[PDB]
């Protein structure tokens, strides 16, 4: 069921059938996220998840983009993701229609943008090692020394998070590896997003969009306790649907919410199978 970056949830028949549903995986999560969803849409939908790659958001969808053709062809696409999984599936739909390629639906899950922009500054590096570092003094009932704010701001977000966790290892029980890898890519592939170059895109998007992210997130970076109406769309694209969910970002993709958006998927969907025949 895994070959390379492309995990089958439910794969296509041997010919025509359903128009696939291409999944992409979230931070710090692979796509078997996506099963209750699976189970919401319309039986014999195929679905295919993509796994984590490295880089930018654009060169992860380089990566991506001709594997789905190889899978699909010409078309019509259907790509959707939760969380990091959405800024992924949007980038790989641009990537798409700059090749020609029928785009016909684009959802993403609660994929909402921090409702001010995240400066990319020495300042905000120094202020969000300073955040990080008071809550590590609150929760583990430590004092941090000096921060080497010198040394961290000449890294990119995975240098940084790889530097604080050498440090902590350096001094008492070796951490395991899995434990230390999942929290290093976890962080690097959330950051990756706040330097996505978004394009206009000329379909059709759906954003499932809840009513708030959950704390941790906001823990993580404190401008995604407000968000804006377009979720930070709008501006890229003129064919925008919200469809609100509720609940907090971290329930979108499971039960009960996920059912609001299997339902409408559903109808997309039909529409879609309609529009061939
Ligand atoms: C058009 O402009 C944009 C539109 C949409 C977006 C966007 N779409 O999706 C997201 C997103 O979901 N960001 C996650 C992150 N980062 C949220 C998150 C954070 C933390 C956690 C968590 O639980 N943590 C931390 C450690 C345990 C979970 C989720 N942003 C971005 C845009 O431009 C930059």
């Amino acid at each position: 069921q895994i070959d390379g970056f492309v995990r089958t949830l439910r794969a296509r028949p041997e010919a025509g059938g359903k128009v696939p549903v291409f999944v992409f995986h979230p931070a710090g999560g692979s796509t078997v996220v996506y099963e209750p969803l699976l189970g919401r849409l319309p039986a014999d939908t195929p679905m295919y998840g993509f796994e984590r790659v490295e880089g930018s958001i654009e060169e992860r969808a380089q990566q991506y983009v001709p594997k789905l053709i190889e899978m699909q062809g010409d078309g019509p696409y259907v790509l959707v993701g939760w969380s990091l999984g959405g800024v992924l599936a949007y980038a790989c739909a641009i990537g798409l229609r700059r090749l020609g390629k029928d785009v016909r639906f684009v959802g993403l899950i609660d994929a909402v943008r921090a409702g001010e922009e995240i400066p990319q500054t020495k300042e905000e590096i120094r202020k969000r090692w300073d955040r990080y570092a008071a809550f590590a003094e609150k929760t583990f009932n430590v004092t941090i020394p000096a921060i080497p704010y010198e040394q961290l701001e000449e890294l990119d977000d995975e240098g940084q998070v790889r530097f604080v966790l050498d440090a902590v290892s350096q001094s008492g029980v070796q951490i395991p590896a899995g434990i230390i890898e999942h929290q290093r890519t976890s962080y690097l592939d959330n950051r990756a997003i706040d330097t996505a170059q978004i394009q206009p895109y000329d379909g059709h998007v759906t954003l499932y969009m809840a009513d708030r992210y959950h704390d941790d997130a906001i823990m993580f970076e404190p401008r995604y306790a407000v968000r804006q109406p377009d979720g930070g769309w709008g501006e890229y694209v003129s064919d925008l649907e919200v469809v609100p969910i509720g609940g907090e970002h971290i329930q979108a993709i499971d039960e009960p919410i996920i059912a609001k958006v299997g339902e409408h998927m559903s109808r997309a969907l039909g529409q879609i199978e309609a529009d061939r025949t």
